[PDB]
């Protein structure tokens, strides 16, 4: 059972106030440790996107994996990479971008 994204919050091309907690949901159970997520500014309120300092780790919730910057995320655009794998497959991935007014 590949782990697809269900959904995310933020949720993809919203616009939302001062984050700080990014959380994404599968359709399937993950095995989070081999999997992984990055949160990259793309487009700071054109120029190279920028790496940010972030925590990954399980979420709470069964099927969730959780983004925590290091520190307030300034507003602008923001791409989330994820790749998810479960215990009977190999890695997929996916994008999606939202962004922090």
């Amino acid at each position: 059972a590949h782990p697809e994204l269900k959904s995310s919050v933020p949720q993809a091309d919203s616009a939302v106030a001062a984050p700080e907690k990014i959380q994404l949901n599968f359709s399937e159970n993950l095995t989070v440790k081999f999997s992984g997520a990055k949160l990259t500014m793309t487009g700071m309120k054109s120029h190279s996107p920028m790496p940010v300092a972030a925590k990954v780790a399980p979420g709470a919730d069964p099927k969730s994996m959780v983004i925590i910057p290091r520190e307030p995320l300034p507003a602008g655009t923001y791409r989330v990479d994820w790749r998810a794998v479960s215990s009977d497959t190999h890695p997929i991935t996916g994008n999606y971008t939202f962004t922090v007014k």
